[PDB]
């Protein structure tokens, strides 16, 4: 595998979004992940619809809370996704208002990195694309990150309380990161992102649920 990479480089990562009071994170992780393999197989890349995966994803708690997966099984099972644009983000659940004139996108299952591996975790964002993750963002540390690369051993791995979407790897200054794509806005962190710290025991529990579409 490469030693880095990042697909912020190549077009296939769209602008970091918020996702505003909802406990919406698992869909702006899941359509992050989703737009990657759409854009590898198509060529365009597009915002897809968080929104139709809140309203939608009946297994998920909408703004309560969901896990990715189950938004990969929805959007294969339903048929498609619609786009951000056909299905805007409005921040709270709403009936599912699914249409399938605006769809932007299909899924063919996905697959799951095995837990606490991130060296699977670096494998498989070096030959698929971006790869959903999820994370103990918790502490007040991880609240004010700015730049350089993120550790705090008091981060829980068995806290998975955030999803976001792990956009590339590489090193800074000696130390080995993921660059993490947030759904806090661009005005948090570093334009949005976060770089974390990679092979640091799985720190903040970066390789505990981590999974990828299929397309
Ligand atoms: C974001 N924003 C939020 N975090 C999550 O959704 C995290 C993401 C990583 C996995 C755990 C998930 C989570 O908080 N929940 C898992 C699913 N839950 C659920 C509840 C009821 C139901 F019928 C089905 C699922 C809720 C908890 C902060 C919200």
């Amino acid at each position: 595998a490469p030693d880095s990479v990042d697909y912020r480089k190549k077009g296939y990562v769209t602008p970091v979004k918020n996702q505003g009071q909802c406990g919406s994170c698992w869909a702006f992780s899941s359509v992050g992940a989703l737009e990657g393999q759409l854009k590898k197989k198509t060529g365009k890349l597009l915002n897809l619809s968080p929104q139709n995966l809140v309203d939608c994803v009946s297994e998920n708690d909408g703004c309560g809370g969901g896990y990715m997966t189950n938004a990969f099984q929805y959007v294969q099972k339903n048929r498609g996704i619609d786009s951000e644009d056909a299905y805007p983000y409005v921040g709270q659940e709403e009936s599912c208002m699914y249409n399938p004139t605006g769809k932007a996108a299909k899924c063919r299952g996905y697959r799951e990195i095995p837990e606490g591996n991130e060296k699977a975790l670096k494998r498989a964002v070096a030959r698929v694309g971006p790869v959903s993750v999820a994370i103990d963002a918790s502490l007040t540390s991880f609240q004010f990150y700015s730049k350089g690369v993120y550790y705090d051993e008091s981060c829980n791995s068995d806290n998975l309380n955030h999803a976001v979407l792990a956009v590339g790897y590489g090193i800074q200054k000696g130390n080995k990161h993921w660059i993490i794509k947030n759904s806090w806005g661009e005005n948090w962190g570093n334009k949005g992102y976060i770089l974390m710290a990679r092979n640091k025991n799985n720190a903040c529990g970066i390789a505990n649920l981590a999974s990828f579409p299929k397309m």
